[PDB]
């Protein structure tokens, strides 16, 4: 049961995505933290220099580490356990369209499913869940809220706030 061993954790946006601007791609990755940010002790700092907790980045076929990409289609991304080097980290597959609405593979969806890996979650059984196996949008991106299987999962590793 891998997992942190400190609340406040540090990330970095090594590159962005063709896909979407500066900022888009900035916005989806804060607003994935700050859903574990909220039912957590978790803490989040942005680090635009050196290694991070969290090193996120983007990224087509092979690229550094033991899980090359498959270009369009199938696996989008994935993220790597609690741990250091290498683990916590989490790649995009840029071979996939990043959206910030539903005419692609929504970047801010991916984001959060991913940094539950890089907390410690595996895949869900809650069908609703965000830690669920397949990727699906949602018609309001507004709506989106994290399912309760979510939140006790997220706690039992690291508690309420
Ligand atoms: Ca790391
Ligand atoms: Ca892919
Ligand atoms: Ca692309
Ligand atoms: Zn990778
Ligand atoms: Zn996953």
């Amino acid at each position: 049961i891998p997992k942190w061993r400190k609340t406040h954790l540090t990330y970095r946006i090594v590159n962005y995505t063709p896909d979407l601007p500066k900022d888009a791609v900035d916005s989806a990755v804060e607003k994935a933290l700050k859903v574990w940010e909220e039912v957590t002790p978790l803490t989040f700092s942005r680090l635009y220099e050196g290694e991070a907790d969290i090193m996120i980045s983007f990224a087509v076929r092979e690229h550094g580490d033991f899980y090359p990409f498959d270009g369009p289609g199938n696996v989008l991304a994935h993220a790597y356990a609690p741990g250091p080097g290498i683990n916590g980290d989490a790649h995009f597959d840029d071979d996939e369209q990043w959206t910030k609405d539903t005419t692609g593979t929504n970047l801010f969806l991916v984001a959060a499913h991913e940094i539950g890996h890089s907390l410690g979650l595996f895949h869900s059984a809650n069908t609703e869940a965000l830690m669920y196996p397949l990727y699906h949008s949602l018609t309001d991106l507004t709506r989106f809220r994290l399912s309760q299987d979510d939140i006790n999962g997220i706690q039992s590793l690291y508690g309420p706030p």
